[PDB]
């Protein structure tokens, strides 16, 4: 079937001109709402959270491992790497990596992380071990940003991302104080406010990473603990047909208000 907040979110997509997929999560009945659900979608750099929660489980048996110093080399440096570029000939903590690679999307942080798990393989086997069987993570930063139609690098779906997202902040995927730092981390996110977090009431709070990349690719994974019910986990993945066309957090914003007036 389709339901009428199917064919909203299909109305918005025509007037995208591009293609929207986006999967929610209501945990007060464990109800979901599917538009292109099991599509692919490249990730960017909402794939930093499974990065950043695969490096936390790691620290369950390691209580030193957040404190651990990683080197900065002038060489680390990418494309957008704002707190990294501070720390060059120095060193970061991986809980200072994380913390920026989640709040501040610090892509040198992010390749840290990466290669704290072995490569990009071992975020996509932390995957498989909590359940998530659609995620992949092929390339490291800047590459796995290249988001070209029809390539499966670097991708998920939706109702996968929704899942996983939803096991690692309120269910049992990490320990408890790991799943409290991956909230606070999310919550204090610096770069949300025009997507998901734009569309909805403003009683309502939200943890989010966003993500972006060629092809107009525009992303938005977030935990939201609405007025007066129990949270939802809400993903909303956008990409468009020509490889330079303009980010649209606008309609991100968009398909999270059709959801939320949908509830
Ligand atoms: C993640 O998708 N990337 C790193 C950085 N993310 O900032 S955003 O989440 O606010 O878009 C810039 C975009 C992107 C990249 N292509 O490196
Ligand atoms: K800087
Ligand atoms: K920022
Ligand atoms: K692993
Ligand atoms: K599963
Ligand atoms: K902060
Ligand atoms: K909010
Ligand atoms: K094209
Ligand atoms: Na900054
Ligand atoms: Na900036
Ligand atoms: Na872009």
């Amino acid at each position: 079937q389709t339901s009428a907040v199917q064919q909203k979110l299909a109305a918005l997509e025509k007037s995208s001109g591009g293609r929207l997929g986006v999967a929610l999560i209501d945990t007060a009945d464990n109800t979901q709402v599917l538009y292109r659900g099991d599509e692919r979608f490249p990730m960017c750099s909402t794939s930093k959270v499974m990065a950043a929660a695969a490096v936390l489980k790691q620290s369950e048996t390691q209580k030193q491992l957040l404190n651990q110093p990683v080197e900065i080399k002038p060489a680390d440096l990418v494309n957008y790497n704002p707190i990294a570029e501070k720390h060059v000939n120095g060193t970061m903590t991986l809980a200072e990596l994380s913390a920026a690679a989640l709040q501040y999307s610090d892509n040198t942080a992010m390749n840290k992380l990466i290669a704290q798990l072995g490569g990009p393989g071992g975020v996509t086997a932390f995957a498989r071990a909590i359940g998530d069987e659609t995620f992949r993570l092929d390339r490291t930063e800047p590459t796995l940003n290249t988001a070209i139609p029809g390539d499966p690098r670097d991708t998920t779906t939706p109702r996968a991302m929704a899942q996983t997202l939803r096991q690692l902040t309120l269910g049992h995927a990490l320990g408890e104080t790991q799943r409290a730092q991956l909230v606070t981390w999310l919550k204090g996110n610096t770069t949300g406010a025009a997507s998901i977090r734009a569309g909805l009431p403003t009683s309502w709070t939200v943890g989010d990473k966003t993500g972006s990349g060629d092809y107009g690719t525009t992303n938005d994974i977030a935990v939201i603990w609405p007025q007066g019910r129990a949270p939802l986990v809400l993903v909303t993945y956008f990409t468009q047909p020509q490889q330079n066309a303009e980010s649209r957090r606008d309609v991100l914003a968009s398909a999270a208000r059709i959801i939320a007036e949908g509830l």
